[PDB]
């Protein structure tokens, strides 16, 4: 598709057998999703943004669908105000910026 | 241009006389730049993001040149980790996410 930027570029994602809404975020190096329970090996991590840093759990080789596109990568889980799809996953669904 | 996201989508901008480097950020509603002086009246506001909120100064109808493209609108100057170009200007230059 072509997402235009008048409204937040929100998209449906299936992670861990659960459908959710996430933001297509070219500004994020990484992907961050609200507190799940999907078990797995994970390493602790702190990611920074505007107002400071939050603690997250880093899972590796996680499967996701992003608006119907299958992807596989590092997802970070933690108290994020909105589910964010960063560049690690945007590259995998072939997303580009154009103007 | 078409901009892939293997690297951070950074661009040169021209704001309030200074040349600077900024991130084309489709997750940001607003455009926030590291602290610098711009002339004119500004009003204090507060913006959120991961990590929480920060106090910023709002400048209206500011000319910004983004990667050779002209925009004129709101710029929030404050303590951001990185200069970011949000949807309020990305729409001005005709920016769209494509995949």
């Amino acid at each position: 598709p072509q997402i235009t930027l008048w409204k937040r570029p929100l998209v449906t994602i299936r992670i861990c057998g659960q459908l959710k809404e996430a933001l297509l975020d070219t500004g994020a190096d990484d992907t961050v999703i609200e507190e799940m329970n999907c078990p797995g090996k994970w390493k602790p991590k702190m990611i920074g943004g505007i107002g400071g840093f939050i603690k997250v759990r880093q899972y590796d080789q996680i499967i996701i669908e992003i608006a119907g596109h299958k992807a596989i990568g590092t997802v970070l889980v933690g108290p994020t105000p909105v589910n964010i799809i960063g560049r690690n996953l945007l590259t995998q669904i072939g997303a580009t910026l154009n103007f």
